[PDB]
């Protein structure tokens, strides 16, 4: 502990070692407090002008104004261990059968910092002396030691680029050549695509078994446990050399141990450390997340089918039960899941798995609204499973083919759009992030009545040529949405026979008009019948505001405004 976290504390106090204050009214209980030093979301016009019936709806206007990491997860019992850990080293080695760890390079690193000491990371990766301190961690890590790594909690854990780039040294690879893909994985979805998830869980429903379970769990980073961070380190058992090396580095001192700088107002900053808990870069979290919820989810179903009776201590003959389900149905087990970091949907075998809970609740990962012995509610019917944020439709287009196409209620879809993420923004700026959503709009959600509308009012709106700005991001583009459609939802739809590409917008349903409704649509109010009949007026008045540049009118491709 304080061996491998000292050096980083040691370093801080120095820098500020005339504000080193050991406060004694520390608020924490479960982090550890080692001392403290002195210290100290916009609306985007162009989609709110071309939304005005929303101005008045409380579930997107509030969307835009405005002591659960301090808690102690339990170590699981002796049983629960063994089942975590037999079913890691089991899902690692299948992930493996068909991919090659590897280092990340300053090169790709470099590259993705420039498609988005220094002012920013882009500057920073251009000069040297950034590399050569980079050297000096890189080597500080090959001898088991660390002085730089430290996380900045905001919950989202923040280190300097330079920590960052070891951490994508060592771990990019699961992300960067897709471990958690579904051809991969079979449960996983890492970079399907809003426009696959639907198919996916129609793919899953078609199995035999029982209901959709689709629990969430109550803050799952704050229950990832260190017995779950020393089964994600086995990973590194599959590596070779300095690789091997480095990414034991990664997961010893920077993940099973941690130290983090908080601001509190009574304003100092608290150096504070932990051992369990999840704590890494957004991306390397996703994977790992997902790994450990395969984990969990696979035993839960072992549990369900009654593979083992007690987590309270596994029998000699019960380790050998199973390590032979999962080498004889582990593969057909990991089909019936989608599963996207903390986010799963599962159709076991049978609805045993409803009231599986012994070892789910002792792995630390307590279901959400629910009473820890309740047994889960699954769902009958594919097109009602929540998932990542959403639910999907079935819809049949005029010519019989089917679409599966992804919704949510359209106050969030709304409210979303209207909201920009920083300050110093240009209208053009403004303008291409408007965009954006409506090009996203036209993609994904072109059956809802108000996105198609509000979508090509935006692309009306803003000058045809101006570059949308901010898994699969095919609306980030410059070319005809109409063209994107077709190559995203015919010609690369692996679950569509007939190629026949789409010749206008008019072949491309909406979902019934109730079903529309349902789904938050303002179709048949007084404002959205004022607002669609005099679109051209305010598509004029953001024209008017932006100024005299070149626009396409997009409104005729609906047969409404097809005059
Ligand atoms: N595994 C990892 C980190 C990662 N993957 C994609 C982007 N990033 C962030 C980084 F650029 F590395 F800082
Ligand atoms: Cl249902
Ligand atoms: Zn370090
Ligand atoms: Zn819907």
């Amino acid at each position: 502990n304080l061996d491998i976290i000292g050096k980083r504390i040691e370093k801080i106090k120095q820098e500020h070692e005339t504000s080193w204050h050991y406060d004694q009214d520390h608020p924490y209980k479960t982090w550890a407090y080692h001392g403290s030093y002195e210290t100290k979301s916009m609306v985007n016009g162009v989609v709110r002008l071309l939304t005005k019936p929303w101005d008045i709806i409380p579930m997107v206007t509030q969307m835009a104004m405005t002591e659960k990491v301090d808690t102690r997860t339990q170590e699981p019992k002796e049983g629960t261990k063994k089942l975590m850990k037999i079913t890691a080293e089991w899902l690692w080695k299948e992930l493996g059968k068909k991919k090659t760890p590897r280092m990340c390079t300053r090169e790709e690193f470099t590259r993705k910092v420039r498609s988005n000491k220094w002012k920013s990371a882009r500057e920073a990766v251009e000069d040297s002396g950034f590399w050569e301190l980079v050297d000096k961690e890189r080597n500080l890590h090959l001898e088991g030691k660390c002085e730089t790594c430290v996380y900045n909690m905001m919950a989202i854990w923040y280190m300097w680029l330079g920590a960052r780039f070891l951490e994508f040294e060592a771990l990019g690879f699961l992300n960067e050549d897709h471990w958690f893909s579904r051809e991969n994985s079979l449960s996983g979805v890492e970079g399907e695509g809003l426009h696959k998830l639907g198919y996916i869980l129609r793919d899953v429903s078609k199995k035999e078994g029982g209901a959709m379970y689709a629990d969430d769990t109550a803050g799952w980073d704050t229950r990832i446990t260190l017995e779950d961070l020393k089964n994600e380190e086995m990973v590194t058992n599959h590596m070779e050399g300095e690789h091997k090396k480095l990414a034991e580095a990664i997961f010893k001192l920077t993940y099973q141990n941690k130290v983090v700088r908080v601001q509190r107002p009574t304003t100092v900053m608290d150096i504070i450390s932990r051992r369990d808990q999840r704590g890494s870069g957004q991306v390397v979290t996703y994977g790992l997340n997902t790994f450990t919820n395969m984990e969990a989810q696979l035993i839960r179903q072992m549990e369900g089918e009654g593979v083992f009776k007690s987590i309270q201590h596994l029998t000699v003959t019960e380790e050998i039960a199973v390590k032979n389900w999962l080498v004889r149905v582990g593969r057909e087990r990991l089909s019936r899941m989608a599963i996207s970091g903390d986010d799963c949907v599962v159709k076991p075998l049978d609805d045993r798995f409803a009231s599986a809970l012994t070892a789910l609740n002792d792995m630390g990962k307590v279901r959400k609204d629910i009473q820890q012995w309740e047994p889960s509610r699954g769902w009958n019917d594919w097109t009602q499973v929540p998932f990542c944020s959403h639910h999907f439709h079935e819809l049949i287009m005029k010519d019989g083919r089917v679409l599966v196409v992804p919704c949510r209620n359209q106050d969030e879809l709304i409210g979303r759009a209207r909201i920009s993420q920083g300050a110093g923004w240009s209208l053009r700026e403004t303008a291409c992030l408007g965009k954006s959503y409506a090009q996203m709009w036209s993609l994904m959600y072109f059956h809802r009545r108000d996105l198609r509308l509000a979508a090509n009012a935006i692309c009306s709106a803003v000058p045809s040529h101006w570059v949308p700005t901010s898994a699969t991001h095919e609306w980030m583009t410059t070319e005809d949405m109409l063209t994107v459609w077709n190559r995203v939802w015919i010609q690369e739809n692996p679950w569509m026979e007939d190629k026949t590409p789409v010749e206008s917008w008019e072949e491309i349903p909406y979902l019934g008009k109730r079903e529309d409704q349902w789904c938050g649509s303002l179709i048949g109010l007084t404002s959205r019948a004022t607002w669609a009949k005099n679109i051209q007026t305010a598509i004029n008045q953001v024209r008017s505001l932006i100024g005299n540049e070149e626009y396409t009118d997009y409104m005729p491709s609906m047969k409404r405004f097809r005059r």
